[PDB]
Parts: structure tokens; sequence; C-alpha cells
């Protein structure tokens, strides 16, 4: 054992730990360097070659006029696929979640959207309705061109989804051919809006303030309400409009290489988008797992970790799992959950070895969430300026797992965004529930 020894390997392990830090100053300077790219995506001059994409959602500041009745949403991305049926009067809803197969994820857009409408099916005979015509709300999490509120092309799949004949395509187009197939229901598709936008419109139900929706699951990304005069791409300059940013291909044009590291490299390398969402790789839940694995493995090489040896389960891709991160984090100092999640990973730790694994996930996470920070606050930065406000006060409409169940993860995050948010006044809500409910809250606005 040794207690000398113990020590000069934890002090071994601070020194490559170390390379994950991000000082107040390299945040400032990714902040600034998003809100550079961020005014480069509005721009008709340099949209195109802009890496954050600031996507027009058409989703416009209006002055209300709801309809009534009952709505179908659908949520596509995300962990799973969702149909939800809500009621608008007062909002109620009733949903059900259906597990994607590989085989549709990563075959044609046809079977992807054949196993799509297959659910709908399923869920309207579950709650016997496949007689009814509805307005359909779409929750697509995936960058998108809007035409319209109902039409809008892929521009790439993210997250690694890699089904056929989508990219270039119109997605409510894909959606509505493949319900004609079945033709066992009829839907009338009034909406498509990225989990962002659904995220900030089920937010903004429950608060007013909510101009901002923000994503941090499986992937990461943000939307706001943009000045219409901001949106050059769409004609007008009138009143606001929801602008998808897009944010995880950040650093796609080299923007991130100072802060990139090896780890970062292999997970890219051995993703199914490669030189692709990069910023998003070094916040995602997707990766987040991964690139603790990659960690873990360079402690093991260095005779650190494990006594030099990782076993086959620690040598396998995706094994060390992202709640896995959340779940270490959670530890109460006895270290039995990280034990237990070590030798379920065939391995035999230490009490060294957990307190090492416990480390290595937060110098991951603690990035994840400054780097999300830095993000946020240009966002926000950005709104301050455009609406010249001394003290601007916005509520954040925030989803997915990694935001919400890692233990500290929000709190580093919420830190940060203040200290890069001065005369900010910032308020983050939860969703309850946030996509399909917004999906169907826009569907009533929309259905006019
Ligand atoms: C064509 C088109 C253009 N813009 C929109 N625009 C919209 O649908 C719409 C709905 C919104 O949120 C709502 C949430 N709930 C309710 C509600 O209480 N309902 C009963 C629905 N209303 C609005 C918000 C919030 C912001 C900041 O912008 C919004 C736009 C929709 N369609
Ligand atoms: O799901 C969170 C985000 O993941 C990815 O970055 C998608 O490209 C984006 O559309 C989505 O909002
Ligand atoms: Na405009």
């Amino acid at each position: 054992e040794n207690l000398y020894f113990q020590g000069m390997k934890k002090e071994k392990v601070e020194q490559i730990l170390a390379e994950f830090q991000l000082q107040e100053e390299d945040l400032k300077k990714v902040m600034r360097r998003m809100q550079k790219e961020m005014d480069r995506g509005l721009r008709l001059e340099t949209h195109e070659e802009a890496s954050v994409k600031m996507l027009p959602t058409y989703v416009r500041s209006t002055p209300e006029g709801s309809e009534v009745g009952d709505f179908l949403s659908l949520d596509l991305g995300g962990t799973n696929f969702r149909v939800m049926l809500v009621k608008v009067g007062s909002v109620k809803t009733k949903h059900q979640m259906y597990s994607i197969p590989e085989d549709a994820m990563t075959g044609t857009a046809e079977m992807l959207f054949d196993y799509i409408s297959e659910c709908i099916s399923d869920f309207l005979d579950k709650h016997q309705m496949k007689h009814k015509k509805l307005p359909l709300g779409f929750t697509f999490s995936f960058p998108v061109r809007h035409e319209d509120i109902d039409k809008g092309i892929l521009l790439n799949w993210t997250k690694g989804f890699k089904a056929s004949g989508a990219e270039g395509n119109n997605v409510v187009g894909l959606l509505r051919d493949a319900i004609k197939r079945r033709g066992d229901f009829e839907m009338d598709v009034v909406a498509m809006v990225n989990d962002t936008v659904a995220t900030m419109i089920s937010c903004y139900y429950e608060d007013h303030q909510c101009e901002v929706g923000m994503i941090v699951g499986t992937g990461c990304n943000a939307c706001y309400m943009e000045e219409m005069q901001n949106v050059e791409l769409v004609e007008g300059d009138e009143g606001r409009m929801c602008v998808n940013t897009e944010w995880g291909a950040f650093g796609d044009s080299g923007e991130l290489d100072e802060f990139l590291l090896e780890y970062d490299r292999l997970v890219d390398e051995s993703s199914a988008n490669p030189g692709q969402q990069l910023y998003e790789k070094l916040i995602g839940g997707k990766y987040m797992g991964e690139l603790v694995r990659l960690v873990l493995l360079r402690l093991v090489d260095e005779n650190l970790l494990f006594h030099g040896e990782a076993s086959e389960q620690l040598r396998t891709r995706g094994a060390f799992e992202t709640r896995f991160v959340s779940q270490v984090e959670s530890d109460t100092g006895d270290r039995k959950q990280i034990y237990n999640i070590l030798s379920t990973l065939g391995l035999r730790p230490s009490t060294t070895d957990c307190d090492i694994v416990r480390r290595a996930c937060e110098s991951v996470s603690t990035r994840a969430a400054h780097m999300c920070s830095a993000g946020l606050a240009g966002v926000i930065n950005r709104m301050r300026e455009s609406r010249s406000e001394d003290v601007m006060r916005i509520t954040v409409g925030v989803d997915g797992s990694v935001y919400k169940l890692h233990p500290s993860f929000k709190e580093r995050f919420h830190a940060s965004v203040r200290r890069l948010t001065p005369s900010c006044e910032i308020t983050f809500i939860e969703s309850e529930e946030g996509s399909g409910r917004g999906a169907a809250l826009v569907s009533a606005v929309a259905c006019k």
C-alpha cells in the first residue's frame, strides 16, 4: 500500500488532469469567439461559411391567439421516440415513449419514418383515436434550414444518426409520406420545431420571461428570441423570431483548436460525424462517459490506475456510460457507488483507484459545465446588447439528462454563467415534459 506512494500517484494523476482546466480568460475568449460566430451565422454575407448556423425557426413573438382542443406531438432525436396527446383549453397531457431500433436510425429514412408511423398508430389505438385527424407538432432534434414553420430540410444528422435519404429533404415531407404509405391514420403536420425551441415554448407557458431554450442531454444546443432586424435570412425587421443556434457545430472551422485534448480527437475520430459538432463533443452526454473512459485508459497506461491493467469492459467502446459519471460524482465519500461501477466493469479497484476515477469524472464534467457556460453567456450577452438593456432579466428554459441528473454540473455551470454575465439576471427553469408540450403549444398558436 504505502501512504507516501498512494499520494505520489494522485499527484501524477493531477498533473495529467490539469490539462482539462479552463481559466476565466479562456472562457471569455471561447465566449467572444462564440459571439463572433453567432454574428456571422445571422448575416447573409457570411451565413454559408459560418460554423454556428443561427438557423431561423419561423417561430415568432406573436400577440397571442391560441386554438383549443387536442394536439398530437412527436419527439424525435433525444432519448427514444415520443408521442404525446395535448389538451389545450389550461394544458393537460397523455404520452408514450418508444425505443428506436438501431436498424432504423442507421438504415434508410423510409425505415425510420415507417417505424415512427407504426408508433403513432400504436399510441392512437392505446388511446382509441386513430380516427380523429389532429393538428400535429413535430420536435425534430437536428439542424434544419426552414422555409416556414411546417417546411424545412435536414442539413445533416447529428448524435450518431445515419439514416439514408434524409439529408437535403423536407423532414415534414418524409413524415407525411410515411403516414400515407401506412394509410391507417391522418394527421395535419402544422409545425416542426427543434428540441431547444419546444423547451423554450413549454417553459414560457409557465414563465413569460422565458426567451432562451437550452439542451444539455445526448447533445448540446441553444435557441433564443432574436430581433427580426438581425435575422437577415428572413425579410422583415418587426418583432422577434426564435433562432436555433446549432452551437454544437462551434469549433468545426478550428475555433476551439487550442483547447482540444487528445481524448477529444479520439472521441471525434471514432464518432459517426468526425470533424463535426466539436463543441457538443466537449459537453454532450453521448460523449461525456467515453471521454472519462479514455482518460482512465491513459492513467492505466502511466501505471497510475488498476495496477496498469484495463479489463475487456474498460477497453469497450461506450462502456463507461455518462450516467456512471453522474453516479460516481453522487458518491457520498464511502466509495461504495464508485466501487460497484468499477466491479461491474471487471476491475478490482482499491480506495485510491476509486478516488482517481472520481477526479477524472469531475475534470471532464467541470470542463463540460465551463464550456457550456461560455456559450450561454455569449447568447445572453448578445441579447442584452441587441435590446440595449442596462440590466437584462431573462429566464432560460433547460432540458436534458446531463443538466438535470448530473449532481454538480448545474451548479458549476450557473456559477460560471453568472461570472460571465454581469448586468444580467438569469433565472434557470427545468422543463416538465419540455419537448412534446412545446411542439403542441406552437401548433395551437400556428393552427389559426
Ligand atoms: C406561424 C407561427 C409563428 N409563430 C408562432 N409562435 C409561437 O407559437 C410562440 C409561442 C410561444 O409560447 C407559448 C406557449 N404557450 C402558449 C399558450 O398558452 N397556448 C395555449 C398555446 N402560447 C405561447 C412563444 C414564447 C416566445 C418567447 O415566443 C413564442 C412563440 C407560432 N406559429
Ligand atoms: O438535442 C440537442 C441538440 O443536439 C444536436 O446538437 C442537434 O444538432 C440539435 O438540433 C439539438 O438541439
Ligand atoms: Na430580418
